[PDB]
Formats: C-alpha cells, structure tokens, sequence
C-alpha cells in the first residue's frame, strides 16, 4: 500500500484538505452574523468538543483500515462492525465525497477562471455609488456562470468557463495520477506555503486600505467587537458547531482515506492536532483579516451588516472584485485573491476525489491510472448537471455536503466508539501516538460529541428539510434522482467488490 513519505508532507496534505474557500469567506461572515468576538465562545467550545474529537476518530479509522488494505468506509465500517448494514452505511461515506466533488471542482474552476481574467486585466471597469460599482461585477459573474435570463431553470456557462473547468479537472488529474507521495504530498508542500504567503500579503495590503467611508481598522473592529447577547440564541451555537464541522472537512470521507496511508503505528494524535491547528490559524487569523475588513473599509461599517447577510459567495466573487477595481493595482490584487482561493480549493478537490480512487484501487484492484481516470470521468460527466441545471449545486451541497456529513459523522462516532468498542477505539486512537490524547477526551468522544452531533442534526433538520422538500422548484427531483442513482451505482460496485473477494 502507498504511504506518506514524510511527516511534514502528511500534515500539510491533511491541512490542505481543511483549508478552503470557507476559511477566507464563510467564517468571517458567520462570525459577524453571530456576535463578532462573542462567536469565539461557541466556536472554540465546539472545536474542543466536536472538531478535535471527531478528527482523531477519522484518523484512527482511516489508519485502522489502511493496515488491512482498505481506505474507504464500506470496507472499514465492515471491519469495525461485521454486518451487511455496515457496508450499506459505508457506501454513504463514499457517496458524499463523490457528490461533493461533482460540484466542488467546478466551483474551484471559477477561481482559476477569475484569477486568469484578473491577471490579464480582462474585468469590468466602473463607473460613484455601491449599486453602480457592484452591478458590473454581479453581471461579470452571472455571464461566466450563465445565470438564467428567462423563467427556465437553465444555466448557460461561457465557453471560457467551460474550458477553464476542463483545465481545472486536468490539473486535479495531473496531481492525483502521480499518487499520494509524488503527487498529493508533493503538491501540498508547495501549495500550503504559497497559500500562507499569499494570505499574509493580502492581510498586509488590506490593513493599508483607506477610504472616505472608513479604514481596515474599522472593519476588524466591527468584526471582532463581541456581542455577548447573541450567545443566548441557540442558532448561534448551531452556526458555530456547523462552522467547525465545515472548516475541518469532517464527515466528508477525505480524512479517512488520507489517514489510510498513514503507517500502522505512525502517530495520528499529534499529526492530526497540528493539521487542525494549521487550519484554524488560516481561518481566524488570516481569513478574518481580509474579506470583511476590506468590505467594511470600503463601504463603511454602515453596510457591514447588509454585506455580511449578502452571503460569503457574493462577498468573494462580487463585492471584493468590485472593491479591487477601486484600489491601486486592485486588478493584480484580485488575481492574488482568486489565486489564493484556487489553491485553497485545489488542495481540497484532490482530497475529495481520492476516496473514490482508493475504492477502485483497494476493492476493484484497478491501477492508479485507471482509477484516477475513471474517477475523473465520472465526476466530469456528472458535473454537467451542476453547470447547466440551476440550483442543482444547491441540492447536492445540501443532501451530501450538508445533511450527509453531519449524519455520517454521528455514524462514525457510534460505530467506532460504541459498536466497535470504546476501549478498543481509544487504544486504536492513542497507539503509536507521539503524544497521548488527554484522558478526558474518552468521555467527550463517548457521550459529549455524539450528543452534540445529534442535537445539531435534529434541532437543525426540523427547521431545514421541510423547506427544501416543499418550497422548491420541481427540478430538484432531477438532482435528487441522479444522486440517488449514484448511491445505487456505488452499492453495485460494492456488491461487485465483495463478490470478487469471494472468488479469490
Ligand atoms: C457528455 C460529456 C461531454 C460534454 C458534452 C458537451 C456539453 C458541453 O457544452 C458546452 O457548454 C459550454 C458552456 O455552456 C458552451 O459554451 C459550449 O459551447 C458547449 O459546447
Ligand atoms: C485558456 C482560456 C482562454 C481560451 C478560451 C477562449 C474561448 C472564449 O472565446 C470566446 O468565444 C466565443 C465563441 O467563439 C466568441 O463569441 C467570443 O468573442 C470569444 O471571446
Ligand atoms: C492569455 C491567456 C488568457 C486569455 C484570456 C481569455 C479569456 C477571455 O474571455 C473573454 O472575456 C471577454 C471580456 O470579459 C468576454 O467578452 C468574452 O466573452 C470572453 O470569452
Ligand atoms: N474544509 C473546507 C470546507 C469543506 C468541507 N467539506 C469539504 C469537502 C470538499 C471540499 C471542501 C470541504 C473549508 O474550510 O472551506
Ligand atoms: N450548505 C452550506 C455549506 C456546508 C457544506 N457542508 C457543511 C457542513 C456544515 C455546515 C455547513 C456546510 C452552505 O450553503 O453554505
Ligand atoms: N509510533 C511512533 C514510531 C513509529 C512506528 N511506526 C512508524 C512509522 C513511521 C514513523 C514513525 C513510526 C511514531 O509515530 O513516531
Ligand atoms: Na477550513
Ligand atoms: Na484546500
């Protein structure tokens, strides 16, 4: 079986998986919509009681399975619990990263697309007023994506947006087809430093920003001013736990597969803890010091609220681009911005596709070349539903990316720490550990963490699913139909995998 060459590589790869567009976009927005500085209370609490606990578990499971030639949950779940229902539940852990990938690479292709357009200075040029500046860029984005102009839920991406998507896929293939060490690990060692560098620069530059409407200091101030009255709101503790789950890429299956290439006795406690720490610093320190400070510096705190409610997407692809077109060398700044995000996405998309690759290699005995190519094929084809059908992206992101990950996280906890055996799991976690997990996490993982994930799934599902299932256009069934098919497909492959094992 393949393995990570170095300890630095492993950590950087794992960290690259967790660091994404969310670090520089979603976090700042959430933190602002949930009490600024006060949001650090439920955020930190969730990181210690959910993020870290679950993270180690996925490392543990991943490594556990890797020692037996299995890097995916259909087999790993079976190993932790020899029951056919464990194989079916394991399929769900392979379905999620596949579906997510189907829409994520495309999203990533956007950043590469914009980075290019900005680099070469092919962008809108206002003109005065905010609406006047924003509209040109709002339309710049809409033209790229192909936002519907009619009542038909049809998207029509630009030829350029399509071609860039092909290139993005090609870049992912190039890295993946070289394997774990010479491909993923190798690229991580370059991407992370480049990422960190680009972030730092952007941080410095933003702090210099001064307009009649305000400064970067105003933005940071607003963002970090604690509103201790919002902590009462349960919806805040839900946004916090959700933000941690998101930023750590938990329940997505990526971590398990990466961890399956960790040697039988190679530490996962310190390695995992460090990987997480890296992501956190990139999120709060860097991510919180760019987008929002910039938006507030340019539009004044008078719109800090509105802009925050406008969403992370608008913030990263519309508002900031517009801000850049009004600052000195802003166009080359936009480049660095989207360049930053592209590497943020890339280090995740390669991780989000490895699971499907690992399955083909481990269970169907496909060469790495064939596995990667077929995986690229499946995702590339499937992506066309996301590119051309409006709101398909949202549907996949919901069931798989959102619902799926929280449900699966709870499943992991229970199978590992309850079915498999708490003590067995605990030793399975601490074994080979450079450092040992504080004896207190035993109870956290066994009761506290599952309890949390349950409340999150439940309290949140009550005020979520009803909408999607009722207040949506009928075309959502196209997407639901397709992704359900993918689940069937994967269930079939698993069937074929277990039949092959019996034959040999
Ligand atoms: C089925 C797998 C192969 C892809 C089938 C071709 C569909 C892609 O269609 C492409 O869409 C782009 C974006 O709207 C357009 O700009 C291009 O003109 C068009 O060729
Ligand atoms: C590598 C990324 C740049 C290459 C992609 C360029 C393709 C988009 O090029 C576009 O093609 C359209 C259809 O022919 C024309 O109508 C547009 O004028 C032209 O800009
Ligand atoms: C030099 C390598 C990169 C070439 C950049 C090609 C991408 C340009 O893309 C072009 O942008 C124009 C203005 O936004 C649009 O009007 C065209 O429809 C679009 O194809
Ligand atoms: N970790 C990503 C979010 C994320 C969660 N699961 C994923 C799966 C694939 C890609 C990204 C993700 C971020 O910080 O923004
Ligand atoms: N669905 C969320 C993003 C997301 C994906 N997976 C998640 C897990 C937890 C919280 C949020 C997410 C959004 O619309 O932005
Ligand atoms: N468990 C120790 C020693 C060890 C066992 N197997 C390893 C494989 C690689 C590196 C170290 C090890 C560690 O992770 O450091
Ligand atoms: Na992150
Ligand atoms: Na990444």
């Amino acid at each position: 079986r393949e393995h990570w060459a170095t300890r630095l590589g492993l950590i950087l790869a794992m960290a690259g998986n967790a660091v994404g567009l969310g670090n520089f976009l979603r976090f700042p927005v959430q933190a602002a919509e949930n009490g600024g500085g006060a949001f650090m209370i439920p955020y930190i609490i969730a990181f210690l009681l959910v993020g870290i606990p679950l993270m180690w578990i996925e490392w543990a499971m991943g490594r556990y399975g890797g020692a037996q030639g299995h890097g995916t949950t259909p087999a790993i779940f079976y190993l932790l619990w020899r029951n056919r229902f464990a194989k079916i539940l394991g399929v769900f852990g392979l379905w999620i990263p596949l579906v997510v990938a189907i829409y994520y690479v495309y999203i990533e292709s956007w950043t590469l697309g914009f980075a290019i357009k900005f680099l070469v200075g092919l962008v809108p040029e206002p003109p005065t007023d905010p609406d006047s500046i924003l509209r040109p860029f709002k339309e710049f984005l809409y033209s790229y994506i192909g936002v519907p102009k009619g009542d038909e839920p049809i998207l029509k991406p630009s030829l350029f947006a399509y071609i860039v998507f092909l290139i993005t896929m090609f870049i992912n293939v190039s890295i993946l087809i070289r394997g774990i060490s010479k491909g993923i690990e190798r690229f991580a060692k370059i991407a992370m430093p480049t990422l960190f560098i680009l972030a730092v620069f952007l941080v410095i530059r933003v702090f210099l920003l001064e307009t009649p409407n305000g400064t970067a200091a105003d933005g940071l101030n607003f963002l970090w001013t604690p509103d201790f009255e919002k902590l009462k709101d349960p919806g805040v503790w839900i946004a916090a736990v959700g933000q941690i789950f998101f930023t750590l890429s938990l329940g997505v299956g990526a971590i398990i597969t990466y961890a399956s290439y960790v040697r039988k006795d190679q530490d996962i406690v310190l390695s995992g803890l460090t990987a997480a720490t890296l992501n956190e610093k990139a999120e709060v320190i860097l991510g919180g010091s760019i987008s929002i400070p910039a938006a507030v510096a340019f539009f004044g705190v008078a719109n800090a609220v509105a802009i925050a409610k406008a969403g992370a997407f608008n913030l990263g692809f519309i508002t900031l681009p517009a801000i850049f077109s009004q600052t000195a060398g802003g166009t080359f700044l936009g480049f660095l911005w989207f360049f930053l995000l592209f590497f943020a996405g890339l280090t995740s998309s390669i991780a989000i596709m490895q699971p499907m690759i690992a399955f083909l290699e481990d269970e169907l005995k496909l060469s790495r070349k064939h596995a990667v190519l077929w995986t690229a094929a499946i995702v590339f084809f499937s992506a066309h539903l996301v590119m051309f059908l409006n709101k398909s992206l949202d549907e996949m992101d919901f069931w798989a990316g959102t619902i799926g990950v929280v449900f699966f996280g709870l499943t992991e906890l229970i199978i590992f720490f309850w079915i498999f055996g708490a003590d067995k799991a605990w030793e399975e976690i601490n074994r080979g550990g450079i450092i040992k997990v504080p004896r207190i996490y035993y109870y956290v993982m066994r009761y506290i963490t599952p309890a949390f994930l349950a409340v999150l799934l439940v309290v949140w599902a009550r005020e979520y699913i009803p909408k999607i299932m009722e207040e949506t256009h009928w075309t959502v069934w196209i997407t639901r139909f397709y992704i359900i098919g993918l689940f069937l497909f994967l269930t079939f492959l698993v069937f074929l995998a277990e039949r092959r094992r019996n034959h040999e």
